[PDB]
């Protein structure tokens, strides 16, 4: 088929497994939540929580779904049609290491219901306690092993892929361990190698030595709000993937369609960057296919809490509070309109 709807695998969308209800997860887990205390508040601050309810929950959005449990499989298949609609072949998991079974299940019903739609999935690697190369390379090893031969387990030229979230915060003498060729415990030339995508946050005179020293695959951005670092400022784009092509790394940069995080973070509407009915979400796709990349990644489908979402809202006003919404455009227009930006990313690759 050549009809421009098909799924792009070199898009690369970030997905949020954590939202529970009462009936399915034993809580209205993730609409309920915590409001950050203000960083350069006083001390002796109550900042308190979101409850969760119908009326209140942790998002200045609203869900077209609902509350809903990211265990239960209608919402998953739901969920898939919705990449499907926006034509983004990869859903990039969020994975905080849990180790329980009910995350364990999660994984399992999201890759199957993301291979019924042909969709593919790869993990993000969260900062989980005491991470470090060591236990990094043991759970790499155990998601390859478990996972390696689902149909829908993400592979690029035959690789893996994994996003590496605060890789920064791990040493390159560590990394170099794991990802080095001749790296003490490397997954270079073992059953278990993989395409290693980490975050370049600041200014490339600290980031380019690191992603080399570390030996990274390659490096991602994540933040959808501008210029909240180097990396999430799209004018650095041109450069940073000049320096990419120049040392055979693989740069994924990361667009979002606008940032509010201020139901969990009230003290944090620097950050707020408005949708704009969509001008911004194409300002920062533009910017992405412009600057020549060969793969881009999505920032997100479902992070309710930042606003970053490009899955279905509506508007809703409760008694506790007034939601924004997708303004003059339908709930499902952030979708249609990754679809568009996938259709020119496709027609410059």
């Amino acid at each position: 088929n050549n009809l421009g709807t098909e799924l792009d695998y070199d898009t690369f969308c970030f997905y949020y497994d954590w939202y529970g209800s009462e009936a399915i997860d034993g809580q209205y887990r993730h609409w309920a939540h915590a409001i950050a205390p203000d960083p350069n508040g006083g001390s002796g601050q109550n900042p308190g929580t979101i409850p969760g309810t119908q009326e209140s929950i942790a998002s200045n959005f609203y869900p077209q779904l609902g509350r809903y449990s990211s265990s239960d499989p209608n919402i998953l298949t739901k969920h898939m049609d919705m990449f499907v609609m926006a034509r983004t072949g990869v859903l990039a998991l969020t994975w905080w290491n849990e180790q329980d079974e009910t995350e364990a299940k999660r994984i399992g019903l999201i890759l199957d219901a993301a291979d019924k739609k042909k969709i593919k999935v790869c993990f993000h690697l969260e900062p989980y306690p005491s991470r470090n190369v060591q236990n990094l390379r043991e759970n790499i090893v155990k998601l390859i092993t478990r996972y390696g031969n689902h149909p829908a387990f993400y592979r690029k030229d035959g690789k893996p892929l994994f996003f590496i979230y605060d890789s920064y915060l791990i040493e390159p003498s560590e990394w170099e361990k794991l990802l080095s060729p001749g790296g003490s415990i490397t997954i270079r030339n073992t059953a278990y190698d993989a395409l290693m995508i980490g975050l370049w946050t600041s200014s490339p005179t600290v980031q380019r030595p690191f992603i080399l020293n570390a030996h990274f695959d390659g490096f991602y951005t994540y933040f959808a709000a501008t210029g909240f670092t180097y990396g999430s400022t799209p004018t650095n784009w041109v450069s940073m993937q000049k320096w990419a092509k120049e040392n055979g790394k693989i740069f994924i940069p990361s667009v979002g369609p606008g940032y509010i995080d201020t139901r969990i973070r009230p003290w944090n509407g620097s950050v707020i960057r408005t949708r704009t009915d969509g001008q911004y979400y194409d300002a920062m796709y533009r910017k992405a296919i412009e600057a020549g990349v060969s793969a881009i990644s999505i920032t997100s489908f479902n992070e309710w809490h930042e606003g970053s979402q490009i899955e279905p809202a509506v508007p809703y006003t409760s008694s506790e509070f007034t939601y924004l919404d997708y303004e003059n455009r339908e709930p499902d227009y952030y979708l249609t309109r990754t679809a568009y930006w996938v259709g020119k990313f496709r027609e410059s690759k």
